[PDB]
C-alpha cells in the first residue's frame, strides 16, 4: 500500500527513495475484521488436519517498480522499518474477555512473529510444516506433495513469495540458502502467555550493504518487499482467539551501480 | 539548508520541564489513573467514556528569539518518569495477592513513550476497532474504516492539543516526524511487570546521520510523552491505569540556516 | 563553584569504603531487615500505614580528609568522587527456604523471597535531593516519617511542592519519594523498580564492576565541606510467612568511591 | 598442527553450506521432528526410557577440496573462519489448530513451550563431549552411546565419560555436553532455558555471522580435509490434547567459509 | 577438584585446568549432586536444618611449579592469573523429564528443573574472603557446617564481626555466606543471584568466552605460596519429586587459567 517512488538524477548521480506500507494479511474473517484472522479451531487430529483460508496468516508482499533503465542497477543502501499502530492494543474495553469478574479485557498476547524483507527479487522461501498431512485450503500455495521430512528439512518445499495474501506464515519461512539478493530479518516468540514487546523510533536505520559493500540488486528494476508481523492472539468474550496483525511502514533508500551482469 | 553551529558564550541553552500523564483523571482525588476499565463491549456498541481513555501529553515550550537566520538545534534529552516508587504502596486500595497478603502491584500492558521536536510531533491514527464510538473531547481518527484497523493514509493529526488524542487511537506517524525524534515501547499483557529505570547519568543524543537536531521553528520546542505504566486493581477487582509525569532536561545550541521559507 | 584542574599525584587520591544497612522497618528486635507484614485493601480515604510497614531511603553523611586547613593559601581544594563499585551484600540469604516461608506445595520447601522490589544507590557532594509523588495523596503518615506535607490529588502525578534533602536515615518512605531529576546537579544516582507479585530478584555481584561518576565535562561531584553522601535503598521483594501475610526483605549495600582533589575558584 | 602462513591465491576460499535434521526420536513414520511422548515419575532405580523418547545430538562430516602428505610437496588444510547459522521452520509452531490440546474451551490450541536447548559446532574433527547425568542409574536403550561406567560420580563430573560426537542421532542430548577440557579445534555454542512454560524465542536473518578465528587470529583446521557441523534444537514441549507431551525440534542450516592455511605438520 | 592438570611451558606460563565439583548435600550415596529434600515452615525460632539440606560453597587449593629457592630476597618471583575460562558442566541433564520428577499434569512428562538458583565463581591467589548474611540470625546450623559465630539480629543485614576465609570444601554454607567486596584485593569473583519459585534456569556454554582477571593497573591475581584458589557455587535450581518433596540440584564447574611469572615487591 501506499506505494511513493522518488528518483533524482543529477549527472552521474541517481538516487531513487521508496516510501510504502505493507497491510497485513492475518484472515479477514470478514470485512469488519480486517487485520485479525477466523476463530482458531483446536484440537483437530494430525490424520484430519483442514484449516480454513481465513484462520491462516500470510506472508504479506509487494514489488515496487523502479525508474526502468556492465549493467546500471538499483542498490538498495538503506531500510527503515516500523510496525505500525502498536498502542491500539490499549483497547481492553473492546471484545475482549474479562481478565477476572468486573476487570477490563485481556490484552492481545500469545505466539507472536515480526519479520520483514527488503529484495531486489521475490523471497525465497523454504517450506517447513507442523504436520505434513495438513490439508490447507483453495487460495493458499503451500508445500507441494508434502512428506514427513517437511516437518523438518524437505528441500523440495522452495517456493518464490510472489504473491500477497497466499504463502500460509506456519508453512514457510525465508530460505537461508538462497536470498543472495535479499535481507531479511525475523523473530519469533511462542507461548500462550508471552507479552507483545514492540519498540518505535525514527532514529533506527538498517544498512544493507554485505560484507563486500554490496545491497540488493533491483533485478528488472523491481524492489520487493516482505513482511509478518503477528502481535499474538485476541480473546474473545467467548474464549474463541483470533490472530491479530499490524501493518509495517518501508523507506528504503536505492542508488544506481553499474554492475557485473 | 543547515549551515554552521553558532559558538558564542550564549550560543547554548538549557529547557527544563516536566509533562503530566492525562489517565483520564475520573474524580478530583484520582489525578493520575484512569476511570475503571468497561470489558467485553461487542465491536459494534463500544462507546469508552473520556476519562477512561488516556492521552498523549505535550507541551510547546517558547525559546528565546534569535532573529540567514539563527535556530535553536535540540542537541540532548535526559528524561524520566517520576514517581517510580509511589508503586511501593500496596496497603492502598490494590486487592490482596491472597487471603491475609498484601495489595497486588500495578501490573500488565504498559507503554512508555517521549518526543522531542522543532514542531508538533505528526501522529498516524490506527484502530483495535474502527467502530469504537469515541467521546466527546477527543480526537479520534476521523471516517474510519475497517482499513483503520491497519493502515489507513487518511489518519494524520498534529499533537497539538492536551486530554485529546488518545493512546490507543494514534502512533508517532515514522512517515513524517522529519524535524524530531520519537522512542517509544509497547509491552502487553496481563501480567507484565513494569520495569523502570531512573538515573541522572543516561543521555538521549538528537542528533541524526549529517549531525543536525530538531530546528525550532517559531522558536519553539516541542516535548510529548505517553507514560502508562500499567493497571492498578481495586480491592472489588475493578481496574483503572496509572500514569506517572515525565520530566525532560534539553540542550539547544543556535545553529545558523539558510530561510526555508 | 568554578572547577579547575585535578591535583597531581601520591596523596591526591583517597578512597572510602562503607555499607549502609537497610530500613525495611524493623517490626520487632529480631526481625532487622524486614517490614512488618502488609496490610491490604485499605480505602484512599482511611489510609494510615504504620511506621513499622514502610522501606524508607538509607543514607549516610561521611567526613572526608580535611582540606583547606590553609583557609588563605588562595589555593581551594575539593574531594571530587570520580569512580564507585557498589553491590547488595548477602543475596545468598535468600536460598534459606527451610526457615518462616510458606511451603510452595504439600511436602515442598518454602516460597522464595519474590515481588516488587527496588534497587538504588547514589554518590553526591551534598544531600540527595528529592521529589515526592505519592500513590494515594489522602495516605495518613506515621510519626518517624517524613513524607509530602499537605499533598493534593496533584501530588499523585507532579506537585512541586513536594522538594526536600534526604537529611535523614530511616524517616524518608521509599513509596513516597524519588530522586529529583531537576536538582542532583553535584550527585549520581542509580535506580531499577520492578513491580509484580512474581517477579524474581535477580542480584548480580563481582568486585570487577565500576560505575564512572564523572558527568560530560569529565567533572564528578564535588563534597561540598568535605562530605560524601551515600545513599540506597534494596528492597528485594516480599517474604511470603506460612500464613500467607507478606514482609518486605531488604539487603545492606556496600560502597567503595575513589576520590581526588580537585582544584576550584 | 603449527599454523604458517594463510593463502591468498584465486582459489584460497570455499563455501560449505549444509543442514542438519534434528534427531528427536521419531515415534513412527509419520512423525520426524518429534520424539515418542515422554513418559513421568519413574524411579531412579527403574529409569529406561525408550530410545524413541530421547533426542539426540545431530552431527555430519562435510568433505572439503582435497589438499595436499609430507613427501608430496608443501602442506595445506582448511581453515574455518566464519559461520551463518539459523533454526529452520520456526513458524511451523503458528500451526495451533493441529493435535495441541486446547489452551482453555473455544481456544486455539497450546503452542509448543517448555525446556528447550539450542546449539552448534564448527569443528576441524568430531566435537567432544563429556557426559554428565541427571540419574547414573538411568538404563539407555539399544542403539544409543552414553556413559560408559557410569557412577554416583557420573552426576556431577566423572572424567571417564569422554567420547567423539562421530555417529548422528546415537548420542541423547540429556547424557553429554561439549567438553570445554578439549574441543582445540572446534567452536561451540549452546544454551538451554528449563521450565514448564518457557517461551521459544528464535531469530532469523541473514545478515548475522559469528567468526571463528581464536585469540590468535587461528579458526579450526579441517584434519583429513573434513570439517563437522553438530546440533541440537529442541524447541520445547508439544501438548497433545491427551495431555501427552513430545519434543519437537528443527533442522539447523549451516554456512562455512574456509581458507586455504599453510601448515608444518 | 575431581580432575586438575597443570601444564608450565618453555614460555614461562601456566595452565591450569581443573573441574570443581558441586557440594549440595549429598544425602545418600547415589544422590550425588543432589541436597536432602527440603524441609518448610520453621518458625524462626526452631529453625536446624539438617547438614546434607544445606548446599556449601566448593573450593580448592591448586598447587603451582615452587619458583623460589632462595625465599629470602626483595624481589620475588609469582604466578600471576591473567584469564580465566568457565563452563557449568551438564546442563543438558536437565533435559530428562522421565526420571523421578513430578508429571506437570495427568499424562504429562515430569516437571523441569526450576525455581530459585546461584551461579558463582571466583579465582584468587589465596583463599576467597567471606561476609556472612542469615536470613534468620536465630537458626542452628549442624555439626560440619562453618556459619556465622556469635550472630545477631544485626547479622539478618550487615555484621562486620562475620569474616571468614572459604578455607574448606564441603563447609560454608551458600545460604550464610556471600564474597565480601570490602576484601578480595587478590582475587576476582562473579556470581547472579535468581529468586523466585517458577524461575527458569538459563545457562550458556561456549569455548569462546575468556574472562580476564587483570585489574585497572593490568595485574591479575598474584599467588601467594604458589596456590591458586578456585571457588564456585552452581545450584541450579530445585528438583520436585513424584511426591511433591524438593532438593537442590547442583553441577560441576569447568575452569581453565593462564598464568605467567610477574617478578614483585616481597
Ligand atoms: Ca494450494
Ligand atoms: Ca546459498
Ligand atoms: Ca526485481
Ligand atoms: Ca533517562
Ligand atoms: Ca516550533
Ligand atoms: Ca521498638
Ligand atoms: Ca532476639
Ligand atoms: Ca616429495
Ligand atoms: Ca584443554
Ligand atoms: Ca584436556
Ligand atoms: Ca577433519
Ligand atoms: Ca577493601
Ligand atoms: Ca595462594
Ligand atoms: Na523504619
Ligand atoms: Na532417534
Amino acid at each position: 500500500g501506499g506505494v511513493e517512488v522518488l528518483e533524482v538524477k543529477t549527472g552521474v548521480d541517481a538516487i531513487t527513495e521508496v516510501e510504502c506500507f505493507l497491510n497485513p494479511e492475518m484472515g479477514d474473517p470478514d470485512e469488519n475484521l480486517r487485520g485479525f484472522s477466523l476463530k482458531l479451531s483446536a484440537e483437530n487430529d494430525f490424520s484430519s488436519d483442514s484449516p480454513e483460508r481465513k484462520m491462516l496468516p500470510c506472508y504479506s508482499t509487494a514489488r515496487i517498480p523502479l525508474p526502468n533503465l556492465n549493467l546500471l542497477m538499483w542498490e538498495a543502501v538503506t531500510v527503515q522499518t516500523e510496525v505500525i499502530g502498536i498502542t491500539s492494543m490499549l483497547n481492553l474495553h473492546a471484545g475482549s474477555q474479562k481478565v477476572h469478574e468486573h476487570g477490563g479485557g485481556k490484552p492481545i498476547q500469545g505466539s507472536n512473529f515480526h519479520f520483514f524483507a527488503v529484495g531486489g527479487e521475490p523471497l525465497e522461501m523454504q517450506g517447513v510444516l507442523m504436520n505434513y498431512r495438513s490439508k490447507y485450503p483453495d487460495g493458499t500455495i503451500t508445500p507441494k506433495n508434502p512428506t514427513a521430512q517437511s516437518q523438518v528439512m524437505n528441500t523440495d518445499h522452495k517456493a518464490y513469495l510472489d504473491k500477497n495474501n497466499a504463502y500460509p506464515v506456519e508453512c514457510w519461512v525465508p530460505d537461508p540458502s538462497r536470498n543472495e539478493n535479499a535481507r531479511y530479518f525475523g523473530t519469533f516468540t511462542g507461548g500462550e502467555n508471552v507479552p507483545p514487546v514492540l519498540h518505535v523510533t525514527n532514529t533506527a536505520t538498517t544498512v544493507l550493504l554485505d560484507e563486500q559493500g554490496v545491497g540488493p540488486l533491483c533485478k528488472a528494476d523491481s524492489l520487493y518487499v516482505s513482511a509478518a508481523d503477528i502481535c499474538g492472539l485476541f480473546t474473545n468474550s467467548s474464549g474463541t482467539q483470533q490472530w491479530r496483525g499490524l501493518a509495517r511502514y518501508f523507506k528504503i533508500r536505492l542508488r544506481k551501480r553499474s554492475v557485473k551482469n
